[PDB]
């Protein structure tokens, strides 16, 4: 099997409209989350959301958007950004050996939504010929793949939460058995109301904390009360070693384990089983100590804690596990994006010396009070192996190892 | 890399709801198309649909329904009978060596739209607390993963008209390369008019036929007018060789080639060159000759073109060219469950020892004169190697070559 690198990234977040902002977000512990006044107004329970803040008419063009729905111009905009950083020619991106995995937990709910509308109210014609592409579940990679030109793999994966950790593993397979030299992986998640309200329905989303919009997000802390949704993208590209050595390539880091397995359990909560055999699925292939563990957690009572005694299982307590960090305590759940987006603060965090603070944990569960989960930055830190997981409704699970490139 | 056979078979169709109404349809070229009434009470064009007949609550009960969507319960009930086709026991079923890719075009878009109706007529809350499992693009796999407790692989794949060919694909990747023993691999559709409106809009759909529905499916002819859509679903088990051997399988065939390839040119109709060279990637693996072609043909102007002449680039025309019959004539168009519906008609054609018409050309359209497309079922053969195309919106492609298992 081939190595595979990460040569290029963007991104579109709660956090920043792009990796420098989202390194400032993650270094000062900026959180991404406000108050969502439509939710009040439409009467649900919680009224937060991860909202990105980025001009989208501004980066792509018209015709570019005729077949976007707002995730999915999120998703080209972190595409732009990971061809630019990459430093990809045309002839590059476009080739029978360049493919593209980018997926979404679901499709344009709201274009779904306005169709059946305006079917109603003014008739079919009036949805427009536009809409097809919107409300497949593949059109992050329809979308791209067709604008890109890409020639190679093109499809979506979707499996919730996990969406983008399986894009990125599926991906380096496809480098990895030699089907594929480039790839374009990743995923996001529009964020709108018509979303938002099957999770506010099923009270899966924080509502205790509206007053302080800012904090809800609080993996870890004895008092969460259920996730913060988020919309946003992310792209990685990935390399086989050899052609990102020999055009010059910036490497990122090295994809060095993926796992994937399912709980067959139960829709709605995890095993924690199926989550070991993910992480030791991912390590199997991985010869270092992992430095920093990316995870799952949600800010959710049923879900932080099986995950935390999974790595227990794995890695033991206290100062011989790694460092653990919860990246949604500022960013919120992005659904489809989770995934790469995860992945790419953790490759930052890897380039800066920085493990960001576990925010918002003004009272820690004393369940977790033996585990390294990080109270405060820690600096001037060497990272070298980083492990992040995700996992999804549907009891699927998916684990990443990024390793940073000594040759 | 292993070898990959199929081990059973499961269909929910529009033209049966068991393998065996599907075979009697086939070989009497029976149509699976209708009137859709409700089309026409919403104003549209398009007032044809093929719709499946099948006992829902007959045959999953209400706990096992709480999380299906009703392509997913078509799902469920094609997996059942691939399970009982294939003989498993509930071991081999659960099991860390077998997982589940199975995938559908879009999700639950009725429940997308009754959630969003509720919610500004009663309130969030009424919902309902089970409305995520359905709308998220991960809904077949996650549904069916969970109740069938499966503990290897578990997500989708999405790529428009070619979902469950690519997942078919992915799952014998995984089965090649040793990652997994057993897949169950498929996908599915719902039919619903918040669906259907979208293809309506573009215009996509069969109008000039609503007087005639049963031939308003008619790949080929010269006065074809769009595609009919369909709801329903199937599954394959694919299991590696040896497995299959030492437990006593049937094996309906082996899986021995598949491409999968991208556009990057059009959101809506077909280059053509993308499908020239998926075929040939699919075919770049098999070593005897193509008996039947089982073509994405799905009774459109401008993509029932493109694809005879790609077939012609790569077999030459006449009878050197394998006889060419669009089953999608009988059926429509189920968008995520065409794949693996057409790989099942494919492998009971195999079975029967026939070849179905291609059906409702009552005028062949001239520019296909010189192709072998079939004008009346074709008895007494013996097919051995099949090939069957999907090529989807946002110029996805993916063919699946099976052949005849003689050692
Ligand atoms: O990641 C997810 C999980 C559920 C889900 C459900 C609906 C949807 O539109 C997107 C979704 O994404
Ligand atoms: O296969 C398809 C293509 C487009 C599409 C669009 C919306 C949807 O719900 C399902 C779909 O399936
Ligand atoms: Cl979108
Ligand atoms: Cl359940
Ligand atoms: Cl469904
Ligand atoms: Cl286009
Ligand atoms: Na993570
Ligand atoms: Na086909």
């Amino acid at each position: 099997m081939r190595r595979v690198v990460v040569t290029g990234m963007g991104i579109v977040s709660s956090i920043g409209s792009n990796t420098e902002e989202v390194t400032a977000s993650l270094r000062e512990a900026k959180s991404g989350i406000s108050r969502a006044e439509e939710y009040a107004e439409l009467g649900f329970r919680c009224q937060v959301h991860g909202a990105p803040d980025i001009d989208i008419e501004s980066l792509v063009d018209r015709r570019a958007m005729r077949f976007h729905g707002r995730g999915t111009a999120w998703n080209h905009i972190a595409m732009d950004q990971a061809i630019a950083d990459a430093g990809l020619t045309e002839e590059e991106v476009s080739n029978e050996r360049t493919g593209i995995i980018m997926g979404s937990g679901g499709p344009s709910t709201r274009t779904i939504v306005d169709s059946a509308d305006i079917t109603r109210e003014k008739g079919p014609k009036r949805v427009g010929p536009f809409a097809v592409p919107k409300a497949m579940s593949s059109t992050a990679s329809a979308t791209l793949a067709t604008f890109f030109k890409i020639k190679g793999i093109n499809y979506s994966i979707s499996s919730a939460c996990a969406t983008s950790n399986h894009c990125i593993g599926n991906a380096y397979e496809m480098i990895q058995y030699g089907k594929q030299d480039r790839m374009f992986a990743g995923g996001c998640e529009d964020l709108d109301w018509t979303l938002s309200v099957l999770f506010d329905a099923m009270g899966a989303m924080s509502s205790k904390y509206n007053d302080t919009p800012s904090t809800a997000s609080r993996a870890y802390d004895k008092n969460r009360d259920g996730f913060v949704i988020a919309g946003g993208a992310g792209v990685l590209v990935l390399e086989d070693l050899e052609t990102a050595l020999a055009r010059g390539a910036k490497i990122y880091g090295e994809i060095v384990g993926y796992g994937a397995t399912s709980d067959g359990y139960d829709m709605v909560a995890p095993s924690g089983e199926g989550a070991i055999r993910c992480m030791k699925m991912a390590l199997s292939t991985v010869t270092s100590k992992i430095d920093y563990i990316n995870p799952h957690a949600t800010s959710t009572p049923a879900g932080d804690a099986p995950e935390i005694e999974a790595i227990r299982q794995i890695f033991g307590a206290g100062d011989v596990c790694p460092p653990i960090a919860a990246t949604k305590s500022l960013t919120g759940h992005s659904l489809g994006a989770t995934g790469v987006q995860e992945a790419i603060y953790s490759l930052l965090m890897m380039q800066n010396n920085f493990i960001c603070e576990s925010a918002h944990i003004e009272e820690l569960d004393p369940a977790f009070a033996d585990m390294p989960i990080v109270r405060k930055r820690i600096d001037n830190v060497q990272l070298n192996t980083v492990l992040s997981n995700s996992f999804g409704f549907g009891g699927t699970n998916a684990t990443l190892v990024f390793q940073r490139y000594q040759g």
